[PDB]
């Protein structure tokens, strides 16, 4: 795969969400983030290429994305209910998960 590509998608869409004025814009951005996270979850970060695909590190790498997808889904539920501000707040917490789970592997 190509993590930097999905990584770009996640960053630009966080910006879209931050600047959004309506729920539909937030929903569309979250959709792109979910797709990007799903792709990234199947890739192997550079620091784990020599590791086993079933290694604790790879499982940690993949679980971080399960958590991310989970948070994205939580934000999507909010956006789908018309709660723009709450969904935007929810999206601000994604960086916390990314830095602690995935960042150490790049």
């Amino acid at each position: 795969a190509d993590l930097e590509d999905n990584w770009e998608t996640l960053n630009d869409n966080l910006k879209v969400i931050e600047k959004a004025d309506n729920a539909a814009q937030v929903k569309d951005a979250l959709t792109k983030m979910r797709a990007a996270a799903l792709d990234a979850q199947k890739a192997t970060p550079p620091k784990l290429e020599d590791k086993s695909p079933d290694s604790p590190e790879m499982k940690d790498f993949r679980h971080g994305f399960d958590i991310l997808v989970g948070q994205i889904d939580d934000a999507l539920k909010l956006a789908n209910e018309g709660k723009v501000k709450e969904a935007q707040a929810a999206a601000e917490q994604l960086k916390t998960t990314r830095n602690a789970y995935i960042q150490k592997y790049l």
